[PDB]
């Protein structure tokens, strides 16, 4: 009868603590007067609280059955929105999540918090405008937010602008000290602008704040893997840190389920988070297109935060010749390796490393009898877990002083294999006779560029006269960055006049064909390029490398010599002057290299498939052999 | 490259029709250019025309997950929000069919539709205003529109505001000519009216656009039913007819797979729509809280609308009891029917016959080997599929002139149980002391009196000298009816300043207690009131019953006979008259009758509780032994 007493008891126990009265209370008053606005109105407050507070708990699909009876009451509360899209963005349905989200900051402008995980999600899809648009308007409802601040600067590093980023993170940084995300973004900002000691000051500070950051030790070991010049061991020992702490914490698995004959067909599951548009696709389309599916069944784990028309193609190849294929995205590492000893598979191999994205959580665990890695991540893993290791002769001597954690398998003839892209072209002739000078070109990145590489980059341009240098890299995308290197080149005694600093090219057959302008590809040392060889060796353009004592160092050496052009390689860095002397001293030899160089590569070991697919098939088979003794 | 030519041929194609061609160009246009406005709405378009396309065909997943695609690419499109929650409405999900209807109401204003199907949901769960409200906005939107007309007029009837529902009705029927709802409501406002010809020459007409209306038959044999004098048999060809068409337009089930074992605990399955405060509920307390659930197990079939207190106590008493109770609420009847056989029932109990929200589709193929009417319906159920009926001796006797479809079985000493209320309260004493005069008091419908019973009445009143009569009706909501009723009797001979009508009373211990100014309660014909004898004799109130040669006109007679009056039955309306005014002619008699017959009742068989159910459980047995041999 009396709601009023009701609705005040339930008001008094709701600001008491007490839920169970309080809802007893709301539904008798609301049972007496079905119209009660004010009653409906604190009955949602009362039911989105209870929500929270079992979601608290950890029971997603309650709180969400009491969030939507909530909103029944109440349509237009934007708390309720903002609660289901949160939950949907935890259960991954991510378009019901936008939706509310979207609801949300509609009903209630005022909720800057809704719009900064929308930036998150749009961000998640590679939709960049929208996501620094949603960012720009969280600061413009709330100036001092450290995770827009933060974000905001994650984009803006992706899109190369880094002035902006950087001093988007020092304001983060400076607002919030005990915020770490901001430590690593900065430090990752720092590598990618082609400096190493404040960066790896910086994760040094993040891993003081937050000792058990994963993600920042291990691209703490990626930065220190770009200044080894092979002399010191101080980064095994790190490795060594990092993967005893990964192991103590995480739990692994010791049974095993599959026999012991060492005749029958394998398994072979190739894991991966980036089965798009890059490097590592490339050198993964052959091998995948020439395995005998029938003696060797094929299947793939892509963690690719967005398929492209590549991951099409590769899942189309993979289901006509008998493969399997799985999408693992945005799923907890403990599933992942359920789901793969659930899938009977017989050996796994990775090509993440330490980068990003990486699934090394699998690993955690060790799923399968054999886990390898072949391709990412060229220095030592570091798990004690992981047991064996991918390489070749050339680039991993039998002399080599650099100490393993894990056993090495030396491959016949080589461990790369590249493919060349379907509307790759023709190749220009030698540009050298239009203009009558050597123009040298560098498609690396910033960060493999070190003060050595700039100074013997000097001497090179010195040694012959009237020498042009062309470099392409993302971070010349700013002004800044653009000044300050060719400030750094003018203080070692080389004019702006020859230097060409070009952004990158969102078109890919014509980064292809950008080759045409250059004469001669340097490739940059300690951290030598891969693929950029390979591209350069495609298009004609002869590459030089310098040789070294560690196997990235030696990488290039070994794709020289296996192509053909092992008498390419210096030992040393005046070697490397003499022999890009010698280069330089002819066009004639140029040109018609240039013209050989394509059908040189076409016949070579590198691009054949079918020898390389026969040589891994028969190491596979030599792996399971032992394994089963 | 050029997303404009996509675009325009995607448009093309629509337009043409080609969904397939459409979607591409759209596809490709929106990959070429993420940020398309003018390209996302016309994707949203074509993704709710699919989405409607396929719901056409009947897939309705497929339907929900292009509308969920389609909002995901335009949030505040409103005809996406409609779809979902017309599809919501279809799945049963009341509470997102609400909000999403009103979502889309508040995006579009001009939704007339959402607003209509809004009320009508909130109508569903005895939310009137909101309806109301509802269906006056859509009238606001747009006045030409018939089912928001036809629904109001339901509402307005169910309120009790007569005249406005019929206006709004003929306002619908003239508006829409090929539209039998409206005339089947318009023949339930007159059949709530109290008059009767033009409500069956209202339905006839419904037949005659649809042949194949079940509710327009049934309520008009419903109707017919009220008039039934036991002279004529054309009710009985009718209700041939209607069973022979059900049966023929549904199919039916000829296998069993009960035990042959007579000698086995029956499954006893009470099936009925009404467990809410209704009087079939009143007459099914006793019994289910009566019967040996060892010796027969006990499960209930509700479809009530919306459940209550009387509905959470049954629940209880049965689970406790150890049986089971099912809700079978918006559930198409043939899956009612795989469920009903698949439950392992005995033999099922239906309590609606041809009333409000029936379940005849249930008894349309027979799921069970045993169905059987009890209480609801009185005459004969008409279903040659429906075995055999309930009943007893006096109310059938066994020279009886009204043929049945059904065998009939008779009860050893009724066919009825009445309940009392637990709040009934004590019965205060005869006021014919106070006031110095007889007051004769009707709380039966308006539709059960009729002219003869008005003149009867009237000869009643006329008889003795300072009399009053209080009559109780729902139709006494609305002025126009009153006058009008007055008018008839006036009519007749008799003045306004002894007739009392009364409206309804929400409160039902007011309405209990109501009877205390009462003196003798009179009771109609020949439709005569079943559970309203029981709840006058339960006050102590005398009843009258004029006798007649069918069951529904002996009810009261029966249940007079048993409760231990039927010296206080009479046969012609001459032997009422003199009756009555012997009844009239003392109040100490009177007086003290009221004091005895509270007990007098308690005492009788009629409230006898385990009696009773020992005779309806040898009564079962019965049942099953003849269908074992
Ligand atoms: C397999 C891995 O390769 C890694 O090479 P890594 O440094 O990324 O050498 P990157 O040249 O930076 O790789 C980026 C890839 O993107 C493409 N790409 C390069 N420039 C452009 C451009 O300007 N525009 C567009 N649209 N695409 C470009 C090209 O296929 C190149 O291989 C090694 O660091 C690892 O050790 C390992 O060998
Ligand atoms: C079991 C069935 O009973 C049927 O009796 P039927 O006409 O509905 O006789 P009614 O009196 O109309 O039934 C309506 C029920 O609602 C309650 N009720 C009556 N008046 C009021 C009121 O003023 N206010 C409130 N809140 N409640 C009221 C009371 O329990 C009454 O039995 C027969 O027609 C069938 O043949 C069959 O016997």
């Amino acid at each position: 009868m009396y709601a009023e007493a009701y609705c005040n008891m339930g008001v008094i126990y709701k600001n008491r603590g007490d839920l169970e009265m309080a809802i007893t209370c709301y539904e008798r008053c609301l049972a007496v007067s079905p119209n009660f606005e004010i009653a409906k109105n604190n009955m949602a407050i009362a039911l989105t609280d209870l929500g929270t507070k079992v979601k608290l708990e950890g029971d997603v699909t309650q709180g969400v059955a009491y969030y939507k009876k909530a909103l029944y009451y109440n349509w237009h509360y934007a708390d309720a929105m903002y609660n289901l899209g949160v939950a949907y963005g935890e259960m991954l349905k991510f378009d019901m999540a936008i939706v509310f989200y979207e609801l949300a900051f509609h009903f209630n402008p005022h909720c800057a918090e809704a719009c900064n995980n929308l930036g998150v999600l749009y961000k998640d899809r590679d939709n960049l405008d929208k996501a620094v648009e949603c960012y720009q308007m969280a600061l413009s409802i709330k100036p001092n937010f450290a995770q827009s601040l933060n974000n905001l600067g994650v984009v803006y590093t992706v899109q190369g602008k880094m002035d902006a980023a950087a001093s988007m993170i020092e304001k983060a940084i400076l607002a919030n000290p005990t915020y770490a995300e901001a430590f690593n973004n900065l430090g990752v900002l720092y590598r990618d602008a082609g400096n190493i000691t404040m960066a790896i000051d910086a994760y040094e500070e993040c891993l003081k704040i937050d000792p058990d950051s994963r993600n920042a030790g291990q691209n703490r070991l990626l930065a220190m893997n770009y200044i080894n010049e092979g002399l010191d061991d101080k980064l095994f020992e790190a490795h060594r840190d990092w993967g005893w702490r990964f192991t103590r914490l995480h739990p692994q698995y010791t049974s095993w389920d599959n026999l012991k004959d060492p005749e029958r067909p394998i398994t072979i599951g190739y894991i991966s988070p980036d089965f798009f548009t890059h490097s590592v696709s490339y050198f993964i389309e052959a091998p995948l297109t020439h395995h005998d599916y029938t003696k060797y069944k094929v299947v793939v784990y892509s963690a690719v935060v967005k398929a492209d028309a590549k991951t099409y193609r590769f899942r189309d190849k993979v289901l006509k010749k008998g493969g399997v294929w799985k999408d693992i995205y945005g799923i907890d590492e403990k599933k992942i390796a359920s789901m793969v000893r659930e899938d009977k598979i017989d050996i796994l191999v990775e090509l993440t490393g330490h980068t990003a994205n990486n699934k090394l959580g699998t690993m955690a665990c060790r799923p399968a009898p054999v886990q390898v890695t072949w391709i990412g991540y060229p220095n030592t893993t570091g798990l004690p877990t992981v047991d064996y290791r991918i390489t070749d002769s050339l680039a991993d001597p039998p002399d080599t002083k650099q100490k393993q954690v894990e056993e090495l398998v030396r491959l016949p003839d080589c461990f790369l294999c590249y493919t060349p892209s379907p509307e790759a072209g023709p190749v220009c002739p030698t540009p050298a006779l239009s203009n009558g000078f050597v123009t040298f070109g560098s498609f690396n990145n910033l960060a493999k560029i070190t003060p050595k590489v700039l100074q013997v980059w000097a001497r090179i341009l010195c040694a012959v006269p009237n020498s042009r240098l062309v470099v392409k890299c993302k971070p010349f995308c700013c002004d800044s960055i653009r000044q300050r290197f060719l400030t750094t080149l003018e203080q070692l005694g080389l004019e702006s006049k020859r230097v060409d600093l070009l952004p990158l090219i969102l078109f890919n057959h014509d980064h292809m064909q950008a080759y045409s302008l250059m004469d001669i590809s340097l490739d940059t040392f300690p951290y030598a390029g891969t693929t950029t060889t390979c591209e350069s060796l495609y298009m004609g353009v002869p590459c030089v490398t310098m040789a070294g004592s560690v196997h990235a160092h030696n990488v290039g050496v070994s794709l020289l010599t296996k192509v053909g052009l092992g008498h390419l390689v210096a030992k040393n860095e005046d070697e490397y002057v003499q022999l890009s002397v010698d280069l330089a001293s002819d066009v004639t030899a140029l040109s018609k290299l240039r013209m050989s160089l394509r059908d040189l590569m076409a016949g070579s070991p590198v691009c054949n498939g079918p020898s390389f697919a026969v040589g891994l098939e028969s190491a596979y088979r030599n792996m399971w052999k032992k394994y089963c003794k």
